[PDB]
């Protein structure tokens, strides 16, 4: 009990080192203060020109593809940096590194859908590291296959958030993800569901002592689960309908090369 | 929490009451327990062409063999649908809400208790009398062929979690009632029921698997599994519809599948 709070800081320590944009600064940000400095809004057309001008993007090398190619670049930013936080999950480097890659392989979407879910209200979702905010009409105004893209994750976005999670509780959640003994192509499943085991442990134990007026939260966090691999196969449906209609590229074969899987 | 070993108590009972073949009663023919006769195997035709004599059909072959499938699947929907009601508080709600419930619930219900009625080599059929064989069912003409696989894909997984009936009773009715779906008007006094059985679970598995660590949340993990053959089995279904259009959905299978 005392371990498994000794796990549940490590990990918390973990992501807050390795993430950037925490939950914590992204609520401050979307609710008025802490009253640093408001976020550039994007909430129609125009308002995206100058908001390239203005925050200045580092993907800038047709508009619909921006964003969308914004988003991969954001999101293989966004791998490396849950790479950093697997390995400082205990077990994790001592796996084989064939399952390591795969677990990867397979969580990373999942994780993305989690944290991405930080950054979102109803209303839109933070970009640009919280330097901006795009809104959720606007992207819904995107047209097909496009202005449905986002949607499925502010759906998931609202419920999700309802949770009322801390980031000690997401810390955990996000291990407890990439962690999952069900992949296709693991080669030894019993050592991830030991250490999946300990990480479930912990994330009760974490959810009991912080949040001890929400009844049966681990139960209704673990029941997301599904919702967000629904996401994923939602996702991949999509990818499939881009790839198939449209010149979604030029392009650098170079570029298309790094934004594969 | 002595109200919770009630609730236990009071869903086993209704589980026993509305289905015929248990968990149980299941294990017993499939390995060679006295208490339950043996089943007549059917792992090819000649086998199915002899097991029409010592019955049944399902009170061309993948045709006969599917159109009975879903027969007995109507009457699980009946099953299902008189437990769904012993459930304390599910008939109280909005009759909207009651039938969103069911429209989405049943599929989950239905393939967690098939699993009952398999392992890895086949499925027990016509009550528990016969036994159709894994191989013989993939061997079937395309597009029948692949239908049963995923099912004993989950079944095996599943299965091996050794749960009994008493564990069943309480997961099959969290299945039932979740907030999160398509389409509730009050969804707050259904996630306060499910609140119940998810305590009511917890503990059970806790007092009935001991020796099992985290046996409740790898139990709930296996909610993404089934929900991932029912959009699978959607999706045949549509390749089904197109390429015999000679065969019949009942209509109560039907109105289901609109989501
Ligand atoms: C991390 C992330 C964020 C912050 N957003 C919102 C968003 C919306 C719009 C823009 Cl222009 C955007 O980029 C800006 C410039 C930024 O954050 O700096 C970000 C996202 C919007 C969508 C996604 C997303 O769906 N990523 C999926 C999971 C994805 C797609 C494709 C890949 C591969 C590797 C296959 C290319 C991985 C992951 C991820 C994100
Ligand atoms: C409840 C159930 C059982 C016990 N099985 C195994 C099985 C396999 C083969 C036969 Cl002939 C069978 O029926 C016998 C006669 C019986 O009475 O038990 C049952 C099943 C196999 C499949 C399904 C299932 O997926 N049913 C869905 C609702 C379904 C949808 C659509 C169709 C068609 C092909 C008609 C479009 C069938 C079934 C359900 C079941």
């Amino acid at each position: 009990s005392a371990d498994l709070r000794a796990l549940a800081k490590h990990l918390y320590d973990s992501y807050i080192k390795s993430f950037p944009l925490t939950k914590a600064k992204a609520r401050a940000i979307l609710t008025g203060k802490t009253t640093d400095k408001s976020p550039f809004v994007i909430y129609d057309m125009n308002s995206l020109m100058m908001g390239e001008d203005k925050i200045k993007f580092k993907h800038i090398t047709e508009v619909a593809i921006r964003i969308f190619q914004g988003c991969q670049f954001r999101s293989v930013e966004a791998v490396q940096e849950i790479t950093e936080y697997a390995k400082s999950i205990p077990g994790f480097v001592n796996l084989d590194l064939n399952d390591q890659v795969t677990l990867l392989k397979y969580g990373v979407h999942e994780i993305i859908y989690t944290m991405l879910a930080s950054l979102m209200n109803k209303d839109g979702v933070l970009i640009s590291e919280g330097q901006g905010f795009m809104t959720r009409e606007f992207l819904k105004s995107l047209r097909k296959p496009f202005g449905d893209f986002m949607e499925p994750k502010f759906e998931f976005a609202v419920k999700f958030n309802a949770l009322e999670l801390d980031d000690s509780d997401l810390a955990i959640f996000i291990a407890v993800i990439i962690l999952s003994g069900d992949r296709p192509g693991l080669l030894n499943v019993k050592p991830i569901e030991d250490i999946q085991d300990n990480l479930l442990q912990a994330l009760e134990l974490q959810l009991k002592l912080n949040h001890p007026e929400s009844s049966q939260l681990f139960a209704k966090l673990l029941q997301k689960m599904t919702d967000l691999r629904q996401i994923v196969t939602e996702h991949v449906q999509l990818l499939q309908v881009i790839k198939k209609t449209e010149t979604d590229m030029s392009l650098h074969p170079l570029l298309q090369e790094i934004y594969k899987d």
